[PDB]
């Protein structure tokens, strides 16, 4: 090869002068145009292989799934995670934590009720809360952050919080503030030059402080769990982990220690809230812009579910139009546009190039989600992208918003359940309106995560 082709770097500065000022995603897409679907870019000293297009991403993450199963650091959060917890671990630590997390989230949670039942109940609480606004203008950001946070709380703490609980809201505010800071231009600069910038004030110090405050709270919950534990009846993720810590106490090689507990719980909040919340927020923005689509979803809800019974996950298979709409919301939403960093786990043979062991790799998910091979109108909201000639749901190789391979989103099922039940339970009970006429609504957004514009909305009780 030897490494994939790319711009010639400077020492220290890497490919700074070949980057685009609009950000990392724009820098990558521009470089793609010159160098092709697989290229090397130096971010500071670090060479990083970038994978664009559906093929290159699948050839890596699926065809060499084990080789591309490594996880890269994110400079602004590494001082917190330090390669612990389920997202940022590698090797055996990652395998053990992922195996445990998959199994546990599937089986243990608030009131012994299933994840689906907990989401249905959160949706019922949400409908009750929206009813109280009586059609007032609101910004739905807070409530969407609240319901997605409450699902993770149900899983990990075995409880949910009232929407107006002030301590819940103080910690929610400072937690979600972190995402904006992580996806900012300043944090992208920090990705490049952290080795220098860590010695100076900046967003990285605010991100650190916010997440440490959350870690303190998680620590306090772990102590409270331990003090109230019934080993015959584990409540939630924390109880199950404590029991595993007990089961492995005599094994100093075990990953099931305190640091992995705190940071795995943090990881579930970090990965499980913002993306799901912003998807819902983006979805409702689209539903304001395209009332004919929203009307059709409501028609389908009426036909399949009706106007009394709450939506259930079983309904989704009978609702291909609504399902296609959710797919298209995720696709156009493109909330994690250049993926979460991977690494190769060994020197890796890829398209004639050799990628040394531990080289970082970015799967540019955006480039699959906008691939014109797979989506006739990639920049236009089109639920027909996911519907066949008989009006049935159709699957698409370009559709990869949860990534692919061994690192695929651990919470894809939960996220899928949340989108379906929240969208349908809301629309079953409320129509929507806003001060801005549909044609005037602007969908224009961004870093590791995408962020749509702020907007007002009215939830109008139907009946
Ligand atoms: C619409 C919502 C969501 C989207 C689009 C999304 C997408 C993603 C993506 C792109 C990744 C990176 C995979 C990779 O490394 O290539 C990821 C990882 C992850 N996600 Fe999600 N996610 C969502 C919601 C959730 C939820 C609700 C949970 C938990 C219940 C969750 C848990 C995780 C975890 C733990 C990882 C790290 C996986 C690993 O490193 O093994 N996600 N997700
Ligand atoms: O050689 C110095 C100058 O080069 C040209 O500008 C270049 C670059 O030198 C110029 O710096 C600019 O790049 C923008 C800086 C990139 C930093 C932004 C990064 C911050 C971190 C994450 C996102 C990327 O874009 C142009 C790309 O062609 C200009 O045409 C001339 O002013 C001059 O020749
Ligand atoms: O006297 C203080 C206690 O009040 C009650 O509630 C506690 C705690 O038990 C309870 O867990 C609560 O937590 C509120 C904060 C929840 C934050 C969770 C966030 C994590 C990150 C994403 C957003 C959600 O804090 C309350 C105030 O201290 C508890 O019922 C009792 O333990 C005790 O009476």
């Amino acid at each position: 090869g030897k490494l994939p082709p790319g711009p010639s770097p400077l020492p220290v500065l890497g490919n700074l002068l070949q980057m685009d000022r609009k950000g990392l995603l724009r820098s990558f897409l521009r470089l793609r145009e010159k160098y092709g679907d697989v290229f090397t870019v130096y971010l500071g000293s670090r060479p990083v292989v970038v994978l664009c297009g559906t093929d290159a991403i699948r050839e890596a993450l699926v065809d060499q799934a084990e080789a591309f199963s490594g996880r890269g650091k994110i400079a602004v959060v590494d001082p917190i995670f330090q390669g612990y917890g389920v997202i940022f671990a590698n090797g055996e630590r990652w395998r053990a934590l992922r195996r445990f997390s998959l199994a546990t989230m599937r089986d243990f949670g608030m009131g012994k009720r299933s994840v689906e039942e907990r989401i249905q109940e959160e949706a019922r609480c949400l409908v009750e809360e929206l009813r109280k606004s009586k059609g007032a203008l609101l910004d739905n950001t807070l409530l969407f952050h609240s319901i997605t946070s409450n699902i993770i709380c149900s899983i990990v703490f075995g409880k949910r919080f009232d929407y107006k609980d002030p301590v819940f809201l103080r910690l929610l505010d400072l937690f979600f503030q972190s995402f904006s800071l992580i996806s900012s231009f300043s944090s992208q600069v920090f990705e490049l030059f952290s080795g220098f910038l860590k010695y100076f004030p900046g967003t990285h110090r605010q991100i650190y402080r916010n997440l440490q405050e959350i870690n303190t709270f998680i620590g306090q919950s772990v102590e409270k769990h331990r003090a109230t534990l019934d080993p015959s009846n584990p409540r939630d993720f924390i109880d199950v982990y404590l029991l595993r810590m007990e089961k492995d106490k005599s094994d100093p090689s075990s990953e099931f220690h305190h640091q992995n507990l705190i940071l795995t719980v943090l990881s579930l909040f970090f990965a499980g809230t913002e993306t799901t919340s912003t998807t819902l927020r983006y979805g409702f923005l689209l539903m304001l812009k395209y009332p004919h689509v929203t009307e059709r979803v409501q028609k389908e809800i009426e036909q399949v579910i009706g106007s009394h019974r709450p939506p259930a996950l079983d309904d989704r298979a009978k609702m291909p139009y609504t399902d296609a709409v959710i797919h298209e919301i995720q696709r156009l939403g493109d909330l994690i546009p250049f993926g979460v960093p991977h690494t190769v786990t060994k020197d890796t043979q890829f398209r004639g190039y050799v990628i040394p062991k531990n080289t970082e790799v970015f799967p540019v998910l955006s480039s699959a989600l906008h691939d014109p091979r797979y989506f006739e109108t990639p920049n236009t909201f089109n639920p027909g992208h996911f519907l066949d000639a008989n009006g049935a749901l159709k699957r698409n190789e370009g559709f990869m918003p949860f990534s692919l391979g061994k690192r695929i989103c651990l919470g894809e099922g939960i996220a899928r359940t949340e989108l379906f039940l929240f969208f349908t339970t809301i629309l079953q009970n409320f129509s929507i309106a806003s001060p801005v006429p549909p044609e005037d609504i602007d969908l224009t957004p961004s870093g590791v995560g995408n962020v749509p514009p702020s907007y007002q909305i009215r939830f109008l009780a139907r009946h």
